[PDB]
């Protein structure tokens, strides 16, 4: 297939905690990004059999999209908040490097950023 296996949602050796700002990505951050308008391309790894991007994983070796995180936040497989964020960086940060500026995909991007971003400003101090 040309499709790789999917990121891990579960490991049992990868090490992982909950904390305060972990339940903040999920119950605000994850949450409302998934139910906006233009989450769906961003709900599941990139399908590149589906969508005929047969060099999608040609370019993209560090795959991410928000399913994946749901799940992992689902599973408490962080070990902090900053992991978790930097799989949301990933997601964009691949859709940047594989999509061309003002693309649709890249204007829908654009738009969950924004709001990830502002939810991500009033992410609480751990405690
Ligand atoms: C996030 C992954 N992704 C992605 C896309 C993309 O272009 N670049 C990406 O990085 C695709 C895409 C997804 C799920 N995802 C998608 O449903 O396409 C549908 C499609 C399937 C079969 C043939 C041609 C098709 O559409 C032609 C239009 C260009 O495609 C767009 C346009 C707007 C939004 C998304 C996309």
């Amino acid at each position: 297939s040309m499709n790789p296996p999917p990121p891990e949602t579960s490991n049992p050796n990868k090490p992982k905690r909950q904390t305060n700002q972990l339940q903040y990505l999920l119950r605000v951050v994850l949450k409302t990004l998934w139910k906006h308008q233009f989450a769906w391309p961003f709900q599941q790894p990139v399908d590149a059999v589906k969508l005929n991007l047969p060099d999608y994983y040609k370019i993209i070796k560090t795959p991410m999209d928000m399913g994946t995180i749901k799940k992992r936040l689902e599973n408490n497989y962080y070990w902090n908040a900053q992991e978790c964020i930097q799989d949301f960086n990933t997601m964009f940060t691949n859709c940047y490097i594989y999509n061309k500026p003002g693309d649709d995909i890249v204007l829908m991007a654009e738009a969950l950023e924004k709001l990830f971003l502002q939810k991500i400003n009033e992410l609480p101090t751990e405690e």
